[PDB]
Parts: C-alpha cells; structure tokens; sequence
DNA sequence: ACGTAGGGGAGAATTGG
RNA sequence: CUUGCUCGGUUCGCCGAGACUCCCCUACGU
DNA sequence: CCAATTC
C-alpha cells in the first residue's frame, strides 16, 4: 500500500478553525497529562453514541459542534494509542534493559507522564467523508471547472511535436532530433521543474502566469466536513497510476479514485493531503 | 544542524430513522 | 505518463536524465 | 439518504 499526494486547490476557512482539528487538539491537550490512576478512570470510552456523548460531560473536554461518531473514534483511539505509546516504549526500553540483565518509569514525583506525546496536527477522514468528483451543482461555487465522472479522462498533450509555432509546447527545429524515444513523463508546458531558478536559464518566473495555467486543467474531488469544503487537484492520483502500471490513458474519475481509499489524512500546515491504493 | 532510534498513523460493509 | 519534487543541457521557445513509504511526536550524538 | 453499528 503505497502512498500518493495531492495539492489543496481551496477551502472555506482554514483547517485550524475546523471543528475537526479543534475537537482533536482539546481532547489530545486534555489526555496526555494524566496520571495513571486518570487514564484508566477516563478510558471508558466506547464505540457508541451514549458512551461518547456523556464522556465529554465528564471529562469537560470542549465540543466544537462535532457530534460524528466514528470522526469521534479517530481521535480518540489514537489519542489514547500515543498515551500508551511513551509507557509502552520505556517497557520497551524496560524490555532491552531486562535483556541486558528496578526500572525506568514514565511518571514523575506529580504523577503525570513526563515524555508527554505532541499534539498531533493530521485530520484523518472517515467513510462518511470521502473526496467525490466536485459536481458544480450541488457542491459550493469555485473559479475551476469540474469534469464529468463518467467520461474518460483526457491524454496529456498527444503528438507533442504537432504543436504550433509560438504557443507553448513548442519544440523548435534544432532541438527535435535528439529526443526522448523512450517512454517517459511528460512534463507541461506550465510544470515548474522547466522554469525555476538556474544558473544557465534566462528565462522570467512569473507565479501568476504559470499556477492559473496549472488549475484550469485540474482535475477537482472535493470533501466537505461540515460547512466546510476541502477541493484538491487530483493528478498526482493520476501520475501515481501511471508511472505505477496499473491504469491506462482513458479512464474515469469514479475509477480513478476507486484505486484509492475513502479516508484521505491531510497536512493543515504544509498544505498537502497524502492518500493510498486501496488493495 | 544533522544523521540515528522508536513510540503513534495512513477502512468499509451493512443497518437503522 | 497533465500536478508536485531532485540533478543537468540550452538558441529561453523546453529538452534530456532521475527519485517515489511517507507523515507526526518524544528523545540521544556530532 | 446518511450517521450509528460493527469487525
């Protein structure tokens, strides 16, 4: 199960006012400093409606309007998984020090964890929430286009040297013999990796002129939480099927992404969400 | 600032109002 | 093989050559 | 139609 990335095309509001990521930071900044008698006395968390309702009245911990069940049970398994992982990695230095032969504590003199575990900052997604072909009609109004799930998708600039002259991709006439015969990429004409910066390259950056080529050709899916929508460019879903061999030129949206899981996890800070081939 | 070293993590197929 | 990314040619129009198991967090060397 | 239940 390998992974595959995609750039964030828009969202509403950022990802840090999502009730998602403020629920998870208010549970996770709440567990970690518990003593061990706390854990065990606040672990009483189930897999159900009632038993999540009522842990928050207990616990006190701050409800942003999240309520979702299983949204709930990502947040909350893994919050106590990375509790358990500092005591369970000093038993398993307990481990390597009892193979060598009272012992190293994770508590202090106040009882709490002294190796707390950071706050973890990656939103998983769940079933109910799925990235879906962007359909302008009932997702909210964006600049970009969205494409029909049922056609195939386009081939990436055919016929390369069928190009004319002047408009971008052109190859000029030194330059054609001598190419690539052999499979590879192709790269576009709006692709960073031919304009960056170089010793030897006199050619102007302009970010303005290059990134509204990039999306006007995207491919948009989109996941929305709440009242909060997340729309992405899924082509690196789509390199990621061809240099890996497993999908053809023509190919739908609703195949495309059905190489992939339904549970995205996303990057609030570097802007990125990374998915993976569902097997 | 950097290897390292070592804990966490990366669904989906029914069922019920 | 439409994005992203590393290393090179270049007539600056884009070309060839690559990588693709990654993110988070606590620690310890230089 | 879509959260709660479930492994």
């Amino acid at each position: 199960c390998p992974p595959a990335k995609v750039n964030i095309l828009a969202q509403s509001r950022p990802l840090s006012e999502w009730p998602i990521n403020l629920v998870s930071k208010g549970v996770q900044e709440y567990v970690y400093g518990l003593t061990a008698a706390e854990r065990e006395a606040n672990g009483d968390f189930g897999t159900s409606r009632k038993s999540l309702d009522r842990w928050f009245a207990r616990t006190g911990v701050p409800t942003h309007g999240y309520t979702t069940v299983q949204g709930l049970n990502l947040i909350l398994r893994h919050t106590f998984n990375r509790y358990d992982g500092v005591i369970k990695k000093v038993e398993t230095r307990n481990e390597k020090r009892r193979s060598k032969a009272p012992e190293e504590t994770a508590f202090g003199p106040d009882g709490k964890l002294k190796e707390r575990p950071g706050i973890n900052p990656s939103i998983y997604c769940y079933q109910q929430v799925s990235p879906v072909p962007y359909n302008p009609a009932k997702h909210p109004a964006l600049p970009f286009s969205g494409v029909d799930p049922g056609a195939p998708l386009p081939l990436g600039t055919p016929n390369r040297l069928s190009i004319p002259k002047g408009q971008p991709g052109y190859v000029p006439e030194w330059q054609r013999p001598h190419l690539s015969t052999k499979n590879k990429r192709i790269r576009k004409w709006y692709a960073r990796a031919n304009w960056r910066r170089k010793p030897g390259r006199k050619s102007v950056l302009d970010e303005a002129k290059l990134k509204e080529a990039a999306l006007k050709e995207a491919i948009p899916i989109i996941v929305t939480i709440g009242k909060d929508w997340i729309v992405m460019d899924a082509r690196g879903l789509l390199r990621a099927v061809y240099w890996r061999g497993i999908a053809k030129p023509g190919l739908s949206l609703k195949e495309l992404l059905g190489f992939f899981s339904g549970d995205p996890v996303l990057d609030p800070k570097r802007g990125i969400a990374t998915f993976t081939f569902k097997l």
